[PDB]
C-alpha cells in the first residue's frame, strides 16, 4: 500500500495539511506520524496568561477557505464560546484555548493520526529514478516501514542553547520550563536566572514574578531593555500570503532587507503588553522597597557549572568587557530555536537534494525541495524555509495557504 | 400563488431573514419588498470616517452558522481584502464597507428582491379564521396584491424631531444630513447648529469640523458633555442571544433594570474614539486661537423659524431656566429615532393584535405578534420589540439568531 | 490661644488645606486633628493592584500652583522615581504610591498634625454674636478644648451597608476588607459573596480571584454586568474647577442633569481595565473547565444571618421577583458610602446653620455653611457638598482649588 | 566685556541652557545668538496633526527641577489650558503647542536673546594658552565680535539628501516641506513622490492624503513597510539621564549594542498611531475603488532630473535589482539628517580638538570637547554627541539634565 503523502510530525503545520487534504476534492491517500502520545504544542511553555502572537483569523484554514468547518470561529461556536469571545474584542486567543482548538480540529478530522510513532529515517524507495520513499517508523512495541510518493516534513523548531552551555538538572531550555518546574519543590527555586530578551524570556520572568512573592530573578540579556515586537499593519504585511511571493521572487538583496528591517516582527522581541506588565511589576516592587527583578542588560550567559548548592552562571558584561559569576538555584536559557532542518531525517536522500551558495537546501515556490532527476518523489517542507519563503516559515501566519499549495502541488503531480 | 412568507422592507434585518431562508433545509416560498431602488442603509449618514458600532462577527449569519457563505469573512475573502482587514486588527469595519457587504450578500442570494415596491397596507386574507394576509404593493407603474401565510415587518427606525420643530429646507433630521448637504453651496453653510448628544450628533459635528476650516458649529445638548458608549464585555452581554431570553422571561422590574443600567450601551452616547477626536480638535483650535466648535451644554433646541437669510433656533438653557435665540444657516436635529411600529401598516388587522398594560403590542418569544384566535396567520417583527425582547431589537447585534428563530417558527407552524 | 482655623480630620482634603495655608502669604494660625495614629487613606482597600482613579496632575496643589514643592512631580523627583514613572506613560499612579505621596507631603509640611486626637464635639464659643467655636478633642491620655475663629470639617465618606444587613464577624463592609482578611486563615475563606457593582466590588472580586486558585466568589449586583466608568474628556469636564461654578450657579434642574447624565463618572461604575481583567479571568476559567466566579446579576443582597459554620446570605432576584439563600463563609458588602455630613459634630451649632427645601445644609460658593447673624465664625466643608458644589465634592479632582478658596475666604474675613 | 558663556543657536537645547543659567545660584554672564528672526523649531514640518515624540514631562527643566517656573505644566497653567490638557490624558502635546511653549519660555526668560545674528566663526582669543574665544557675529546691518570664556554650540541637526540628489525648485528636503508647499498652486501638485520610511516621510504622506482628495502619492522606502517606533518602557530607558552614564562609560562594544538593539527608538521608524492612520486611509481608498497612495517598498530614490513639466525620479528596486523612472510634479526627500558637527564653526580651534580612532571629536562626560593644553576655554556641545553620550543627544529627552550639567561644569571651572 503506497500513500500519496506521508506527514512527519503532527503540529499545527501538518494538522493544517490534513485539513487541506480533507477539504480538497482530490482523492489523496495519506498517513501522519507523531512521536508524542498526542498533539503537544509547546506545552513546556503553556504558562498561565500566555497569549497567541497571531490573530485568530490566522487559523488552520480561514485564509484559504473562509467557511471552513475547521476555522477558529467554528471551534468557538461548537464550544459555545463564540459570543463570549466576541464580547472580549481581542484578536488574540490564549495559548491554552488555541491548544484546545488544535485537539478539537484533530478529533473532527476523518483521518486518524498515528501517535507514539517516531520517524527515524527516510530512505529511497525501489528503482531508479526513485519514485517513492520509505519511511521508517518506530513505535513502543514495534518498528515498521511505510511507502509514499510524497513526504511533508514538519518537525518544528529546534531548541538552541547558548554556546558553551548544556542542558542539565539545573540548566533548562525554556522549551522544557514547565516540565522541570512542576517537579521541583517551590521553596527550592528562590533564585532563578533567565537568559534572553525575547518572548520566552519575558514570559518566564513574568510568571516567576507572579508565581511566588519571594523568588529573586536575574533577567540576563544583550539589549539594554526588552525590544517591542512589531505587528503594526504595514510591517505586518511581510506575513501576507502574497508577501511569500515577494520574498521568494526577490533578489538576495531584497531578502536581506526583509531581515534587516523586519526581524523585529518575531525574533528577540516581546509583545507590548507583556513588556508593560513587567515594567509595572518592577515599579511596584520598588515602591514597596522590595526589589526582586534584577535586569542584567548588555550581557550574555557564557557558562554554567553546578558547585555544591549553587548553579554558578558565568555572565559576560559587554559594558565592562569582563565576565563574572552569579549564583542561583536554576538557570533557564530562553535563548531561542534553530529552524527545522530536514537534513538528518533525509539521510541518503540528501545526496540528491540540491544546495545553494551558502550551503542551504534549494526549495521551490510550492515548498518542494529541489532534487536532481535521480529523485522524482516530492519532499515538502513546512518549516525550514526561512531562507527561501521568508519569516512566515516557522509561524502560524500562513498555515492555510501553504497547506493548500502543498496539496495542490501533490495533486498536480499525481495526475 | 400564496407565499409562506412576505418580508416588508429590505434592510439588514430582512436580508438576514432571506439568508436564513436560503440556508434552511425547509422549502419555504417568499417575497421581499423594498420601497427604495436598492438596499439603502442610512445613506444620509454615510459620513467619511463612520465606523460600525458592532464587531464584524455580528453579521448576517455567523452566530447561527459559523461557516456561512454569507459571513463578513466570506465577503472579505471574495473581495480579496481579508488579509488586509486582518492586518488592521480592528473588529469594527467602516460603514461604507458594511454597506458593500449588504449589497454583496444581496447579490449572492438566489432570491430576487422586488425594489421600488412600497407596501402600502396589509389586509385580512379571505375566510375565518384569517389564514393569510393580503399585501398591497405600489410600484411606479402599477399596484398589486400578494398573499402570504406569514409576514415579517422590518421597516426600520423612524426619525424623531424635537417637539415643536418640523423638518424643512433649513431644518434637517440627521438621517437626511448628506442628502441636503450635497445639494447646498459650501460657502452657504458657514454656521450650523447640531442638536443632540448621541452618536449622530457627534459624527456630524466632527464631519463639519473636518470638512471646511471655517465652518462655525454649535453643538446643543442636554448633558454637560458627550457621554461615552459602554461596550465593555460584561455590560455588552445584554446583546447576547441568551440575553434575549433573560430580558424576555424576566419580570417588568428586571426589564426596567436593563434600561436603567445599560441604556448607555446604545442610546444618547458616543463612541470613545469619536469623543476623543472631537476633544483634540477643540483643543487644537484653542491653541491656534481660532475656536469654531461651540458646545452648548445643559440645553435643548425648542423651536426653529426662518427669518430672512437666517435660521433662528430657539434654545432653552436648563442652567438659567430661560430661552434665547441663535441664528445659523442650518439646524441639524440629530435627535434620534422612534422604534419601528407595525401599527400603521397593519390597519384592520390591528384590532386582532393584543396589547399589554401600557398599550404596546404583545409579542411572543419567536417574534410573532400575539393575536386573537380570529387571526392564524403569522405576523413577525424585526424591530419594534424593544419592550419585549430588549435592547438588541433595533440593532445589528442579533441578526443571525433572530432571523433563524423566525424561519424556524414559520417551518414549525407550516406543519 | 485662639486659632484662625482648626481642621477636623487629616485626609487628602485637610492635607491640601495645610499645604494651601503654608503656601499662602497670609499669616494664619491653625491646628489639625486626626483620630488615627497617622494618615490612613482607605487602608482597608489598599489591594495589590489598586490604581488611582484620578490623573497624577490632580494632586494636593498643582491646579492652583503649577510649581508647588508639594506636587506629585516634586514627590517623584525626591523619591528618584520621576524618570521611571515618566517611562511608564501612565497618568494613574497606584494607590500605594499615592498613599506614600500623602505621607511624604505631610512630613514636608512645617505644621505638626495632632494624631490620636478625635474631635468629639464642636461648641459655641463665648459672646454674642458667636465669634469662635470650641473644639473638644479626646486623646488616649486626656481630653482638651481648643478655640478657633474658623473650622474646616473634612471627616470623609461614611460606609453604607445594605438595608437590613449589619456588619459582623462574617459580614464586612468593603472599607474594612483587608482589616478582616489579613486575620482569617486562608483555608477558611473558600466561599465569598461580594455585594455591589462598583469599583470596590470589582477590585475585591478580582483580588479574591488572584489571591487563591480555589476560592469561589459570588458577585451579587443589581445591574446585568459591571457598567464602565466614564472619564472621556467632555464628560470629565464636570470635574473642572470651572464646573464647580456651573453646578453651583445652575438651577436645580441643571444640577439634576449633572447627576442624570454623569453619575456614571464615579458612582456604581468600574474602571475599563479592571472590567476587562475580570472578564479575561472568567473566560480562562471557562476554558480550563474550572469556573470560580459566579456573577449573580439583577440581584440585591437583602439579609445575612450566621448559621453554624455558614454565613447565610438572602438574595433577592429581580428577574424572578423571589428571594433565596446562598451559603458562604463571608459576605463582603461593597455597597458604597454616604456623603460626609457635618450635622453630627456640629451639635448645638446646627441652630445657627440654615437648611434648604430638601432639608440639607445651605453652603456658600466658598464652601462656608450659611449661618444666621448670630454666628460669625466660619464653618467650612470639604466633603458633604455634593448637592451644592457637585460631583467633585468627595473626590480628589479639585483639592488644590478648593483648599485655596477656603484659605482665601478665611484671609478675606479676617480682614 | 568678556562673557562666561556664549550660546550659538537658540533652539530648545540652548533655551534649556538659558533656563539652567537663570535658575542656577551661580552668577554667570551669557549671550545667545540665533540666526533666525525668532525661535524657529522645525517650522518646515509643522504639519496640522503633528505630535511631540516625547512626554510633556521631558521639557526644559522638569527632570532637573521638578518645580520650575519654566515647566510645561507652568506654561499650561499660565495659558489657562492645564485642566483641558489633563482631561485629554495624553502625554504627548502637539508640535504647535510645544512651539508655543518654547516662545513662552523665551519671553519669560530675563535674558534677551540676540536674533538675526548668525555666528560665522569662532576664533582663538588672545594669549597662550588660549583662555577665551572670539565669536564673529553677523547681523543684517553690521558685523561684530564678542569674547567668551566658554561657548556652547547647539546649531541642530543638518538635513541630509540622498546621494546623487540635490535640492531644487522641485526636489525638496522634508525640513523645508511647508516652506515650498505654501508657495505653490494646489492644482499644481497632483503627483508627489516622498522618499523615506521614517517619521517625516509618514507625516508628509499622511498630510498630502488628507490635504486634497485627488493627490496621488508615491511613498518610496527601503523597508517592506513602515517600522514602528519603540517607546515601550524598558527600551525607553536608553533615554534616561542615568543611561547617559551607562553609554558614556560603556565599552565601544556596549555602545554598538545600544545602536544595534535600540536604533528603532528613533531612527527610520514611525509612531504607531500615524502608521495605523495611514493604513486605514489606504484601506478606505481601496474600499472606495479610488487608490491614491502608492507604496514603493524595497526601493531607494537614486536620482532626480527636471524634464519639461515633470520631475523625473530615478528609483532603484532592490527586489528586481534595476532602476526605472517615475514622473511626478515634486520629489520630497524625507531622508533624514546628519548629527550636528562643531567642526565647520570651529575653524582654527579644531586643530586643538582631539579626535578618536574613527576620526570623531572626543567629548568629556560634561559635554565639553577634549582639547590639548593649548586650549583652556570650554567648548560644549548640545548635539553632535551621539557617539559619546548616546541616542538622547539630538533629542528632547534630556534637555533639563544636560543643560544643568553644562552650567555646573562652567561654574566649577570658573572656580
Ligand atoms: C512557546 C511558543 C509559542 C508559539 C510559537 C513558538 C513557541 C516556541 N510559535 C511558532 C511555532 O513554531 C508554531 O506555533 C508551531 O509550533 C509550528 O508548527 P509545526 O507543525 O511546523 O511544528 P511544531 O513544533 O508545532 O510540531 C512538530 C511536531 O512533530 C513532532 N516531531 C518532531 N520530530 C519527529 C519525528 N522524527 N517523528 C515524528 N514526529 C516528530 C514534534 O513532536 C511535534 O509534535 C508561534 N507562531 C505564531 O505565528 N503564533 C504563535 O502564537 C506562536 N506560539
Ligand atoms: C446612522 C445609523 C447607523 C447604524 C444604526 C442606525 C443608524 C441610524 N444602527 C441601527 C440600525 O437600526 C440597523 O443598522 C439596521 O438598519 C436595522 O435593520 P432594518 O433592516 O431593521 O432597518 P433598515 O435597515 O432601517 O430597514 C428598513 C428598510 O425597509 C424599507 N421600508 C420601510 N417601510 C417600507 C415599506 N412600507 N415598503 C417597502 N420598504 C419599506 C426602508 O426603506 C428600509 O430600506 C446600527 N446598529 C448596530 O447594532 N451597529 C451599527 O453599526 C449601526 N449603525
Ligand atoms: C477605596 C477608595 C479609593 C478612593 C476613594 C474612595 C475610596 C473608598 N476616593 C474618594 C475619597 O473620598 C478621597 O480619595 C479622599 O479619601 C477624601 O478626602 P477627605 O480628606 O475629604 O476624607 P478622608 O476619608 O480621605 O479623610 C477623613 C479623615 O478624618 C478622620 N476623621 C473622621 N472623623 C474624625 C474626627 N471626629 N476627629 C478627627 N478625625 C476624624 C478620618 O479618620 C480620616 O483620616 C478617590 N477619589 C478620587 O478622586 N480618586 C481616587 O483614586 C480615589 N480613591
Ligand atoms: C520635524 C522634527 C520634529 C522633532 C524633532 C526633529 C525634527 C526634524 N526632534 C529633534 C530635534 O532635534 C529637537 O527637537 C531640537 O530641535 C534640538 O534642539 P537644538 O537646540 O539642539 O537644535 P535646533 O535645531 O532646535 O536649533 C538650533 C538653532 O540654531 C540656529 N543656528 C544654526 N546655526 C547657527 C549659527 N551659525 N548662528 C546662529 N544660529 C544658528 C538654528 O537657527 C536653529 O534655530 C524631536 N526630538 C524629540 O526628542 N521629540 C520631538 O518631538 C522632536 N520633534
Ligand atoms: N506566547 C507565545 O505565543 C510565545 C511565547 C514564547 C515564544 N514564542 C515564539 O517562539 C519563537 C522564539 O522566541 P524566543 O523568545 O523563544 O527566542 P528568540 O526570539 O530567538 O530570542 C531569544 C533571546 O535569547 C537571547 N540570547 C541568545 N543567546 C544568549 C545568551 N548566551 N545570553 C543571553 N541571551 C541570549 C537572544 O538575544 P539576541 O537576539 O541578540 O541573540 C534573544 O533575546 C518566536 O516566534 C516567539 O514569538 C511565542
Ligand atoms: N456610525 C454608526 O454606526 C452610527 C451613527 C449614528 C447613529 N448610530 C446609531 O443610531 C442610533 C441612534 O443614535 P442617535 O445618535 O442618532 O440618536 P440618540 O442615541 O437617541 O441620540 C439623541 C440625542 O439628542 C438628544 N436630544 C433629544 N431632543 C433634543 C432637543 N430637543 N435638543 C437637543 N438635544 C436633544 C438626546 O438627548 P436625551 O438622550 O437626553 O433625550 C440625545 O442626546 C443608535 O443606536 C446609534 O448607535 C450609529
Ligand atoms: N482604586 C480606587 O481608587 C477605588 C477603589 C474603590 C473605590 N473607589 C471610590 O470609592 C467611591 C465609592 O465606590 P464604591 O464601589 O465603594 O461604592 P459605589 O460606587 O457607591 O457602588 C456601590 C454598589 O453597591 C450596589 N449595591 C447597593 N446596595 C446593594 C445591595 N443591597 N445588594 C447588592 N448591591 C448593592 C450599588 O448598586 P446601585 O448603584 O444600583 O445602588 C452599587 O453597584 C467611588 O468614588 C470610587 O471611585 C476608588
Ligand atoms: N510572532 C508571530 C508574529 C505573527 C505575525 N504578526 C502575523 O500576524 O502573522
Ligand atoms: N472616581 C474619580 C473620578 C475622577 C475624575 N475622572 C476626575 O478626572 O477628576
Ligand atoms: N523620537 C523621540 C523619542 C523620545 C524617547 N522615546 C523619550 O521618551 O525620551
Ligand atoms: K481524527
Ligand atoms: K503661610
Ligand atoms: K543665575
Ligand atoms: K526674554
Ligand atoms: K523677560
Amino acid at each position: 500500500p503506497t500513500h500519496d503523502v506521508v506527514g512527519v510530525g503532527f503540529g499545527p503545520a501538518n494538522l493544517s495539511l490534513a485539513v487541506a487534504l480533507e477539504e480538497s476534492p482530490a482523492a489523496l491517500t495519506s498517513a501522519f506520524f507523531e512521536r508524542r502520545a498526542s498533539i503537544s504544542w509547546h506545552q513546556g511553555m503553556l504558562l498561565p496568561a500566555a497569549k497567541m502572537q497571531v490573530s485568530f483569523l490566522k487559523d488552520l484554514a480561514t485564509f484559504r477557505n473562509p467557511a471552513s468547518r475547521f476555522s477558529f470561529v467554528s471551534f468557538l461556536h461548537e464550544r459555545g464560546r463564540l459570543v463570549r469571545f466576541a464580547n472580549n474584542h481581542d484578536f488574540f486567543p490564549t495559548r491554552r484555548e488555541f491548544h484546545d482548538y488544535l485537539e478539537w480540529a484533530e478529533s473532527k478530522l476523518a483521518h486518524e493520526v498515528s501517535y507514539d510513532s517516531e520517524v527515524t529515517a527516510i530512505r529511497p524507495g525501489p528503482g531508479r529514478p526513485v519514485d517513492s520513499v520509505l519511511v521508517d517508523v518506530s513505535t513502543p512495541e514495534a518498528t515498521r516501514t511505510v511507502e509514499a510518493r510524497n513526504i511533508v516534513i514538519s518537525t518544528g523548531l529546534v531548541p538552541r542553547m547558548p554556546a558553551g552551555v548544556q542542558s542539565d538538572e539545573f540548566v533548562w531550555h525554556s522549551s522544557r520550563f514547565l516540565d522541570h518546574f512542576r517537579d521541583r519543590d517551590p521553596r527550592s527555586l528562590r533564585r532563578v536566572a533567565v537568559a534572553g530578551g525575547g518572548q520566552s524570556a519575558a514570559e518566564i520572568v513574568r510568571f516567576l514574578h507572579d508565581n511566588r512573592p519571594d523568588t529573586v530573578v536575574h533577567a540576563i540579556m544583550p539589549s539594554y531593555g526588552y525590544v517591542v515586537a512589531d505587528n503594526t499593519p504595514f510591517a505586518n504585511q511581510i506575513f501576507d500570503p502574497a508577501a511569500v511571493d515577494d520574498y521568494f521572487d526577490g533578489s538576495k538583496q531584497a531578502k536581506d532587507a526583509f531581515w534587516r528591517y523586519h526581524r523585529n516582527t518575531n525574533y528577540s522581541v516581546v509583545d507590548d503588553e507583556v513588556i508593560r506588565d513587567l515594567y509595572r511589576r518592577g515599579y511596584d516592587d520598588e515602591v514597596a522597597g522590595a526589589p526582586r527583578l534584577n535586569f542584567v542588560n548588555l550581557a550574555h550567559v557564557v557558562g554554567a557549572k553546578r558547585i555544591a548548592d549553587d548553579t554558578r552562571v558565568t555572565v559576560y558584561s559587554m559594558a565592562r568587557e569582563e565576565s563574572y559569576d552569579l549564583d542561583v538555584d536554576v538557570l533557564v536559557c530562553a535563548t531561542g530555536y534553530d529552524p527545522m532542518d530536514p537534513g538528518d531525517l533525509l539521510g541518503e536522500l540528501a545526496e540528491h537534494c540540491v544546495q545553494d551558495a551558502e550551503g542551504r537546501w534549494q526549495v521551490d515556490r510550492d515548498y518542494r525541495m529541489v532534487t536532481t532527476p535521480d529523485l522524482r518523489c516530492g519532499i515538502y517542507l513546512q518549516g525550514g524555509t526561512e531562507h527561501t519563503h521568508g519569516l512566515s516559515s516557522s509561524l502560524l501566519s500562513n498555515l492555510a495557504t501553504r497547506s493548500g499549495e502543498i496539496v495542490s502541488s501533490i495533486e498536480r503531480r499525481k495526475s
